[PDB]
């Protein structure tokens, strides 16, 4: 179901802090239209974290909607409050997305049977396929693969895993332990190559908001095991997958989409900032330029 | 105003997962009359994450009612979005407690312009005296000493810090940068005794939940500059400083509470549990007996 690249939206606002749904829409419309895949909204780069509940709720009521069958929907449906999770998974489901995209709890520090707990009681209240999100480079705890085989043998709706740790020795480890079915998603653009001749089957990209008709024809050759083309594609990527977090890349992603033309804006909520170093939005720009995408 | 022994309280839940407010106003009346000098209501002990943003201002009210101006109350008002952190600020200023807690944000990871933007909107929002609570364990990102001199010549209200790593080298160069008037509370149970002698004058506790007396008298030792009483205490409290965190300390500290005969139910909210591995529960119970506590 899901497959190659995958935006993990950004969440655009107004000049006033509202969440822009004109652009919004036309960024999913261009996105599909660009080859990605399926989407992810309200997610980390979606600036899940500033957003209320009931913004979080139409954002991604919003995504399905525009998406209209088209491509798939994974909505972000985690946070590191069980209930709230359970919450924002069952309003997804009865709007109509295809997929959960579920987080490991970030800051309070469950232990494995606190993860079996959160993830088994989201997966117990809603019949969607779940997605077990692995950031510990965010949420300093990382799912083991013991848990994660556990989760996967235990409930028969958790069905994949995001893998943003960017060692891809993990994605081989998942796919003994869990089986070659399991739905393996890189989770980090920059290792996303490796992580696929490894077992994965796409990528729930940054980079992909600013440069998705590459980013999907670097996921194509890839599925096609034009692995010599899909280098080729990443030494031209990979500039900017790493430039776009030299600060963090909300920011730096909004930075791009409004230097090209699109109607984005800079605003993004505190503790983001939208102000980027003079040294940071010339690394972006040079990378945008090697890969040639400024219209004019 | 804040120093000696301050403990982050537990947020104790009814049997039907509602806050037990019997159960707490309880704990801070015995908190007090056993000698702590101040209450921290809805930080990470307090579980501020599973709070609903009600709950959380209902604990913090009830905290505040309860204290009654006997002992300073320094509210919770933790979060990584900052409008919420703002909100959470200005009802503890209106409901009236005497300082605020502010975690760094966690989980999206702002850099050093977006915590000065995070701290610099909260200060500009309330007049109450702010702590800045500085846990990398949890946050991954770490404030760093220019970016805490730099608020602290900023704002007057920003007067202290919650110093929760336990690299102790850090008190000093906190000290130098932002002034010996600058509050250093520690947040590391077991090298408290340490961070006061480099010049903290306090520490928000952990282990005052479970053993609110003798922490109280571990303090008091420091501040007389009776160190050699205070090492004596240290001996005494450090296992069972360090049982509390084998597993997470929420769960540990309410079941070391009911094994003293405390009215605390053992009910965590996912994604933390209550249940422990028996080799948890009776290093704890070992860890009380070695206090004399409940066996002697
Ligand atoms: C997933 C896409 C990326 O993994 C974000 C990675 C990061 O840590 O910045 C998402 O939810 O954004
Ligand atoms: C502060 C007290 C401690 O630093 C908690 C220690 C931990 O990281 O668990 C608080 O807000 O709980």
């Amino acid at each position: 179901m899901f497959q190659r690249s995958i935006p993990a939206l950004i969440t655009p606002f107004t000049k006033d802090n509202l969440i822009d749904e004109d652009s919004f829409v036309d960024h999913i419309e261009w996105q599909i239209s660009e080859g990605s895949s399926g989407l992810v909204p309200a997610g980390t780069t979606g600036e899940s974290s500033t957003l209320s509940y009931e913004e979080h709720c139409r954002v991604v009521e919003l995504c399905v909607k525009t998406a209209a069958g088209r491509v798939p929907v994974m909505a972000g449906a985690g946070s590191n409050n069980t209930k709230e999770s359970i919450e924002l998974a069952q309003y997804a489901q009865n709007t109509g997305a295809d997929a959960l995209l579920v987080v490991v709890p970030y800051y309070n520090k469950p232990n494995k049977k606190g993860l079996l707990a959160h993830f088994g009681s989201i997966a117990n209240a809603v019949s969607l396929p779940i997605y077990i999100y692995n950031n510990p480079s965010r949420t300093v705890i990382e799912m083991d693969v013991d848990t994660m085989a556990e989760l996967v043998k235990t409930y028969s709706n958790i069905v994949g895993v995001k893998d943003a740790t960017g060692r891809i020795e993990l994605a081989s480890g998942q796919r003994i332990a869990c089986g070659s079915d399991f739905i393996q998603l890189s989770g980090d653009d920059s290792s996303a190559l490796g992580f696929n001749v490894h077992g994965g089957v796409g990528c729930i990209s940054v980079t992909a908001n600013v440069a998705p008709r590459i980013c999907a024809e670097f996921q194509k050759a890839i599925s096609e095991g034009d692995y010599r083309q899909a280098l080729e594609y990443q030494d031209k990527l990979f500039p900017l997958h790493q430039a776009l977090f030299i600060e963090p890349s909300i920011s730096s992603v909004k930075y791009a989409l409004s230097r090209l033309g699109r109607n984005v804006s800079l605003v993004v909520r505190a503790p983001m900032v939208s102000i980027l170093e003079k040294e940071t939005m010339f690394a972006i720009d040079q990378a945008l330029d090697h890969i040639g995408l400024c219209a004019g």
